């Protein structure tokens, strides 16, 4: 009630605001960090969430990297929460400046399903420069679980919630 938000179907609510903030306040959910490969969180959200968490993200992903290798686009990795969520959920949506193909988003999206509640941003709609719309139609086909998607632009949220 204390934020702007359209209920989009059953599963999906569009929230403008914080993903960060939003996780908080609820008792239990998985957050979604847009992440590449690598999990270098040098900035965008994965930034946001790596700061947010003091840096603990960040050597927890490492340790992932450093042992397991790098991740494929598409693909996701279920590490813990570090006091923003009881898990984080990172997964690399493809990148558009490397000509990876959006299509990939499906798989993205098809790994929040087996979680009960998902908080989310918009996955490659920042720098990896996927259409905003475009991100928000792979979402709304491919998610069957209860979503938060979160944007943090009025402009954005307007046009999506059309
Ligand atoms: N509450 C909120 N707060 C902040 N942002 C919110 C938000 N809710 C939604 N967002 C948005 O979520 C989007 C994420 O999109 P991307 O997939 O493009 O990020 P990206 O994969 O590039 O990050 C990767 O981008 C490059 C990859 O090379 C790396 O430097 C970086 O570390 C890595 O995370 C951004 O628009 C961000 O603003």
């Amino acid at each position: 009630s204390k934020y702007k938000h359209t209920v989009i179907n059953n599963s999906v609510t569009l929230v403008l605001g914080d993903a960060i903030q939003i996780a908080s306040l609820l008792p239990k959910c998985i957050l979604v960090n847009a992440a590449n490969r690598h999990l270098k969180h040098g900035g965008g959200i994965a930034g946001v969430i790596n700061k947010a968490s003091g840096g603990d993200v960040q050597e927890e992903s490492d340790e992932y990297i450093s042992n397991n290798g790098p991740l494929h686009v598409g693909d996701s990795v279920l590490l813990k929460g570090h006091g923003l969520a009881d898990a984080i959920l990172h997964v690399v949506g493809p990148d558009a400046r490397n000509n990876e193909d959006a299509a990939l988003l499906k798989r993205c999206y098809k790994a929040f399903n087996k979680h009960t509640i998902v908080v989310t941003p918009l996955i490659s709609a920042g720098i990896f420069s996927v259409d905003p719309k475009v991100s928000f139609e792979y979402l709304l086909a491919n998610v069957t679980t209860t979503t938060y998607v979160v944007v943090n632009n009025e402009d954005i949220y307007n046009t999506l919630a059309t």
